């Protein structure tokens, strides 16, 4: 019952999904298929999270025709470049026991910019070669993204960005919509900070539901497709079960206002990692 966003390349994905992180091998199998069971659909690794194969394993297991399922998986920093980039994603088929994924992002700019344009070129031979249906980036700035679109006349599908109200990336969802690149939130829930912030848990109590509830609500109704995460099957059950209600203006209001720049995850105008 999962509502879906269209992509500027026709295709579609569901508006929310698990992504696994760097959970090791065991976890990774465990959360997807439990997510899986759970009614997911949409799910997001990475090379560089090294659990690809775990994630390919749950899913083999799951006994669900692959055409119903998304796969997202990313282009480590160390594997940027045009030659270099096109390998990269064909081990990833390899580790995944797939034959293609729906969405391949460049995983971080990576303080490079020859070497971003040439992998996002890379990128491009992936999608008409069949081994990703659409192709993005993470962790892209405005800059960034002018920088790609400029010089190669083709925009991402998705820029996949660390957003919760801590760090709203109000700035940065607009030059998303202008473009009409996807915005893909993760971290939602900051680490699991954000589950005891008092503006959230009156708004939590206000309504009958969880924090947890009311984060990824939130993300929801600004437009995001919103990546969440559980190692417990339960919760992860629970995360799926944000469509039986509406926060209220005046509710969207104050979790807007709460922004302060905080990142729980690294900055991606300095980090060169993965
Ligand atoms: N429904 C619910 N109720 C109570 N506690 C919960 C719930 N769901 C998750 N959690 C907990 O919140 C914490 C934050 O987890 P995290 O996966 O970093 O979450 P983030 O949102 O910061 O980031 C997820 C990102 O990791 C990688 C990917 O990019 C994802 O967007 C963690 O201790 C979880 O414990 P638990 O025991 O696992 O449930």
């Amino acid at each position: 019952a999962i509502p879906t966003v269209t992509l500027n390349d026709d295709n579609t994905l569901p508006v929310v999904g698990i992504g696994v992180g760097e959970l090791s091998d065991s976890e990774a199998e465990r959360s997807v298929s439990a997510a899986l069971e759970a009614g997911y659909r949409l799910i997001d690794t990475a090379a560089a999270y090294g659990n690809e194969a775990a994630v390919g394993r749950a899913i083999a297991a799951s006994g669900i025709p692959r055409d119903e399922i998304y796969v997202t998986t990313k282009l480590a920093t160390p594997d940027q470049g045009f030659t270099s980039s096109q390998a990269a994603a064909r081990a990833s088929l390899e580790r995944l026991g797939l034959d293609y994924v729906d969405l391949y992002l460049i995983h971080w700019p990576g303080g490079d910019t020859s070497k971003y344009v040439d992998s996002w070129g890379g990128l491009m031979k992936v999608k008409e070669d069949g081994i990703a249906r659409s192709i993005g980036v993470c962790n892209f700035g405005a800059e960034d993204l002018e920088t790609i679109v400029s010089l190669t006349y083709f925009t991402p599908a998705v820029n996949q960005i660390e957003l919760h109200p801590l760090l709203n990336q109000a700035a940065l969802r607009e030059v998303n919509a202008g473009y009409n690149i996807v915005t893909e939130a993760y971290g939602p829930l900051g680490v699991g900070r954000l589950l005891d912030h008092p503006a959230v848990t009156a708004i939590a109590e206000a309504h009958g539901r969880t924090a947890a509830q009311v984060l990824l609500r939130w993300s929801i109704q600004l437009g995001n497709v919103v990546i969440s995460r559980s190692a417990n099957p339960e919760r992860i059950a629970s995360n799926l079960d944000v469509f039986g209600f509406e926060l209220t203006a005046d509710e969207m209001e104050t979790l807007n206002g709460l922004d302060d720049g905080t990142r729980f995850r690294p900055d991606p105008a300095t980090y060169t990692g993965s």
